[PDB]
């Protein structure tokens, strides 16, 4: 819903919590403020969710903008939520004076079960002038002041438990804000913040996962409660994949435990992660735009993300070839020599767009071993992209056949691929197969890793293939899809398996 939304006054805001990495959570979140606001030519925030203290082990802004920007997300500015904390003080002073503020030193499990059976604490009818000398207390972080909390004074008997009494404003003096250090001892609580500062920033449309509560009633309270500018919010259910950890703690655990090498492998549910593994935009935007709602708790499977993916790459990249390095056997096309012919093929053969390649054929070539052992004496195949021969004697260890490239492709089943054994020219890969990190769908929690989740695997290919570059896409003929992911001394190619769905 952008309920009442007016072409050219629409301003969203994305809001990421300043202290991880972007993770195929938040995608959502992002897409769709991006895709409501270019709905109606409006204005998308960004706004880092700073609100209290968290300890950081790095200032995590730049990746979070480097990762959108990788998106195609643009946004208009970025604040941070911690950028109101004066302004959100002044406002619970202004709630303290109409009587819809109180502060509360009674303690959690009392507070908690409290309202979990209705009752108004002892504080609730303390007076103006009480709650203001206990509020000034938390903001000195005194004694007295770490033993209170601000709770807004609405209704305890409620049908909505986000009614009874929310607590505003709590007093941390020992963790440190990533901004402002020890300089705050009182911080507004998310549920006190958000409303009051999308609404002095602009926000027309606060987009927000659904989190099974109905905290939207309570947003709107204090919304007309401070008489402020009013704010639409809709609720849109979250994204969330199987076999994904999305603990840090757990994550934390992977990476200085050598399962992984950093935040930035594929196996890791990070933004810069899924596009290392191959994912595109195109193709994470079409999936949420295309998957509907999702009752609160249910993980999605990562098949159709990955076939949409392929339906999007399949016609735009180039088909290569490769062959196991170790495993590879010779064939030999006994009345050929040993003169290299080269003819220029197309890189995709429906897409001349892509444009064209060199061939390189000799008397000699590389098959796979299966492919080989398959084959049978006086049996015709097919040379892909290149043409047909009959096999002479297996001998595996060498195959000898001889060249019939003049003949028709139908009449043959066999439509084998190869390289040609330019050894001095076949450029040698690295393969790397991932898998999911942990064996379940959901949360001993270690017994269920998969540790050897990154299979590796040495070819040689095609020459052409020195001319990619660095992140560029591409398929290996009747062996997937991959992304170059690091070029090494004497272009040695790193090539990670892009999933397919299949
Ligand atoms: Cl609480
Ligand atoms: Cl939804
Ligand atoms: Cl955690
Ligand atoms: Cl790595
Ligand atoms: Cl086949
Ligand atoms: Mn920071
Ligand atoms: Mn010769
Ligand atoms: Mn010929
Ligand atoms: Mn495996």
């Amino acid at each position: 819903a952008m309920a009442n939304a007016v072409i050219g006054n629409v301003v969203t805001r994305f809001p990421p919590e300043p202290s991880g990495y972007l993770h195929v959570g938040h995608a959502k979140a992002a897409f769709l403020n991006n895709y409501y606001a270019q709905m109606y030519e409006g204005k998308m925030l960004l706004r880092f969710d700073d609100t209290n203290p968290v300890l950081e082990d790095i200032k995590y802004e730049k990746s979070i903008i480097e990762d959108l920007e990788n998106l195609g997300l643009k946004y208009e500015k970025i604040s941070y939520s911690s950028d109101h904390f004066d302004l959100l003080e002044k406002y619970c002073i202004d709630m303290i004076k109409m009587n819809k503020a109180y502060a509360d030193d009674t303690g959690v499990e009392d507070m908690r079960n409290q309202r979990g059976e209705g009752i108004e604490s002892i504080n609730r009818n303390n007076s103006i002038e009480k709650n203001l000398e206990l509020f000034n207390e938390m903001r000195k972080g005194t004694e007295i002041g770490q033993k209170n909390c601000i709770r807004a004074k609405i209704n305890m008997q409620s049908k909505n438990k986000c009614m009874r009494d929310p607590v505003m404003y709590r007093c941390i003096v020992d963790v440190p804000h990533h901004k402002h250090q020890f300089k705050y001892k009182c911080y507004p609580t998310y549920d006190f913040a958000c409303p009051i500062i999308d609404s002095i920033e602009g926000v027309t449309h606060a987009l927000r996962t659904n989190e099974y509560s109905d905290r939207i009633e309570q947003y709107n309270w204090f919304i007309s409660t401070l008489n402020l500018r009013k704010v639409y919010i809709y609720e849109f259910s979250r994204l969330a994949f199987v076999k994904t950890v999305m603990s840090k703690r757990k994550l934390k655990w992977f990476v200085e435990n050598n399962v992984v090498d950093s935040w930035v492998d594929p196996r890791f549910p990070t933004i810069k992660g899924i596009l290392r593994r191959g994912l595109t935009k195109e193709a994470l935007f079409q999936f949420i735009l295309e998957q509907g709602p999702s009752k609160a708790g249910n993980l999605m499977q990562w098949d159709k993300l990955w076939s949409i993916n392929k339906q999007i790459i399949d016609p735009i990249i180039p088909r290569y070839a490769a062959v196991d390095k170790n495993s590879s056997i010779l064939l030999i096309l006994t009345d050929l020599t040993d003169q290299v012919i080269q003819k220029e093929r197309d890189l995709h053969m429906k897409n001349k767009s892509l444009g064209t390649c060199n061939m390189y054929y000799n008397n000699k070539y590389l098959i796979e071993l299966e492919d080989a052992q398959t084959l049978l004496e006086n049996e015709e195949i097919t040379l892909i992209k290149l043409g047909n021969i009959i096999i002479k004697n297996i001998e595996i260890k060498q195959i000898n056949a001889l060249s019939n490239f003049h003949g028709d492709f139908k009449t043959t089943k066999k439509k084998i691929h190869w390289l040609p054994y330019l050894p001095q020219q076949l450029i040698t890969c690295t393969l790397y197969e991932y898998d999911h990190l942990i064996t379940v769908d959901k949360f001993d929690w270690t017994n269920f890793i998969n540790f050897n989740s990154k299979h590796e695997t040495l070819v040689y290919a095609e020459p052409s293939i020195s001319s990619l570059k660095v992140s560029d896409k591409f398929q290996f003929e009747r062996r997937g899809y991959f992304i170059l992911d690091k070029i090494d001394p004497h272009h040695h190619l790193h090539l990670i398996k892009i999933p397919d769905g299949k």
